[PDB]
Order: structure tokens, then sequence, then C-alpha cells
């Protein structure tokens, strides 16, 4: 109980799971709540198996006052988007500036937006990966914290490449949050992000 | 001495040097037939001459494309390789050498198209950068990708430091790809993407700092 995290989900919560496994030892970080905009989100069950309180909110229109209410009430320092499917409103992004992050299944700034893996596959790139980044006003364009690269093999499908990238997301997200919790992440004057400790912000994952 | 290559340059010829060293071996499948600069001061011109490769300088603005194509035809070129060539290629030239031109770009395309791709990477604050070998088609920096090599970006890098690490990876990437082409291992798929028909791989991870 030092860095308190809130995780926003809409789906299976595989990244949430990685995050909950990583920080339930010895650990500096606490996931204080998980919030979903989908009552059918399987990630809610993962959350409940780790003893983490869960909350379902209305989707359309998104009940953002309830989200903020839950986050304030659980003393959240850092909001992690992990498969959350909505466009967040301006005030909320403004309000949590420097305190919301996301993981996106491409090597940004390439392949912003939905369907990032399919886009890469059709593109014929030979290397792909994931990016952890602060959530700013423009979708998928805030400053980059960590990146991890994976290869695309001759025999891949769009779906098999996704699994390889998702595998890499599982390693990158928790490492990233850990660096934030132990005070080693720093936004610089030029708007780029840098680590003040020994650790590196790049990962090369081979498969 | 069977795949004949023409190399187009504008600067110091670093990638040219890596290619000429790679293919000078007595048992090489690839021959560099000519070297062409759009610049009378490109130091790569002296590298070419040290290898006994004929060199040619063409007018720059407008790019004298017919002089270029005449040189290439008279040296029996099969593959046109741009290696730091700084001139937009007019659509007629790209038609005239249909599917026979490749280029090494110093980024992980499709990110950072255009000039000074390394500086773009540096200001973007990516943690991973690299280079892409690709066919030159009509659309700038968007022809089918042949090979890509990944390179880390360090905390203490400048634009030029990072440029140097990318260049180092280009020295490994450019020769590799040309040789796969020379082996007849490179095939375009039905969807337009490239594949290798052997044990070789089209991605490279250059882990070194």
């Amino acid at each position: 109980k030092e860095l308190r995290v809130g995780v926003l989900i809409s789906g299976r919560g595989s990244n949430l799971e990685a995050l909950a496994k990583a920080f339930s030892t010895e650990s500096s970080v606490v996931i204080s709540c998980v919030i979903s905009n989908n009552a059918e989100a399987r990630g809610l069950l993962i959350a409940q198996s780790y003893g983490i309180p869960t909350f379902v909110v209305k989707r359309k229109p998104l009940d953002i006052e309830h989200i903020s209410t839950v986050l304030r009430e659980h003393d959240v320092d850092l909001v992690c988007l992990a498969g959350f499917m909505s466009i967040l409103p301006e005030k909320f992004v403004t309000d949590w500036h420097h305190k919301i992050i996301n993981i996106h299944p491409s090597l940004l700034p390439s392949f912003k937006g939905l369907n990032a893996q399919e886009q890469a596959y059709k593109a014929g790139v030979k290397i792909a990966g994931c990016t952890l980044h602060y959530v700013y006003q423009e979708l998928d364009a805030g400053p980059i914290i960590m990146q991890a690269a994976v290869p695309v093999l001759r025999e891949d499908t769009a779906e098999s490449l996704a699994s390889r990238i998702l595998a890499a997301e599982h390693v990158c997200y928790p490492k990233g949050v850990k660096l934030i919790a132990q005070d080693k992440i720093k936004l610089c004057d030029d708007g780029t992000v840098q680590c003040t400790g020994e650790d590196e912000l790049f990962l090369f994952q081979e498969n």
C-alpha cells in the first residue's frame, strides 16, 4: 500500500490479470479498484478472485461522475486503461493529466486507433510490438513511457501476431507501473519521458 | 558474378561501403556495376573508385533521370539500390525501373516518413527505432517492406548518436536483403507483402548500444 491503482476495463481483462499477478506478492503497488463499462466483462471475475472491489457503470452515455466517484473514494493515484472501450471526455482527461496511462498494441506512433494488429498485419511490417503511454487529449498520441518489440513470422495470421503482442503487453504493463510507483519516471521539458534509474524503457521480446 | 547492382548515393557512402565490402569476396553472387551520385562532392564517390567501381555524377535539379537510366542500362543493372540518395524520384523513373528499385530508410516504417527520420524519432520520444529495407513504388516511403531491423534508444542519446546506431544496423540489413534477392529467396505474396522462401528471417534485432 503506497501507489494505489485503478484499472478501467471492458473485456476479458488479460492485462488486468498480468497486473494483479505482478502486484500481489513484497509489493509496492495496490490495485484498489477495477471499473467496467460492461456488465458482461469477464475481467470483473479475475478482479474478484484477487479480492479487488469491482464496479459496473452505465456505458451510453458514459456515467463518468460515477467513475470519478469510485476512483476518489478508493484513493487512486494512477489510472490504468486496460482494454477500456470508450472515448473519455475532455474534463476527465484534463483532470487526471499525468495520472492516466494506457497500453496500445502497436509500436506508436504507427497504427493509432482500433484494430492496431490487423493494420500492422496488412501493412507487412516485419516487426511490431506494444507501447505504454500517458493518455493525453488526442487518441493514442500522449507521451511514450515504454515500448516492447516483437517479430512477425512468415506463417503468422493477424490473430497469432495479436497473441504475440498481447504476450508482450503482459510484461511491459507491470514493469511500467512499477517504475511509476518507485518514482523513477519523469516527464522532461521537451515533452518526452525518461527513467532516472538503471532500468530501460525498451523491451526486445523474441518468440 | 550474376546479380548486377547499381548504387545511387548523395553523401559519404557508408552503406555503399558496407555493400561493396560484403560483395567483394571472391565467391560472391552479387556485383556492383556502377555508382551514381547526384552530387559532385559525395565522398561515397571515392569509396566506389577504391573498389574499382565506375562512378558517374548527374545533374540534381531537375534530377537528370535519363542520364541515370542510360548509365544503368549500359552497365547491365538488374537491381537499383538507393543508399542515401537525396532526390525525389520522378514517377517516370519509378515506372521505367518497375519493381527493380529498393531503398533503405532510417526508421521503422510506416512511422517517420520523409526526410530526417532519425530526428523525428528523437523528438517523438520512441524507445525503439530502426531501419526498413523496401521496394520503391510510386507512393513515397510506402512500397512493400522487405526487411526491418530494430535498435534501442538510450536516455543519453542525441539525434546524431541515435542516427549512428541506426546506420550500424543498416550495414547489416542492406547487404542481407540484397543477397536474399540474389538468392531468388524473396517473393511477393498475393496480398502484396514480402516473404522469404528459406530459413532466413526478414526481421533483425540489433540489441547493441
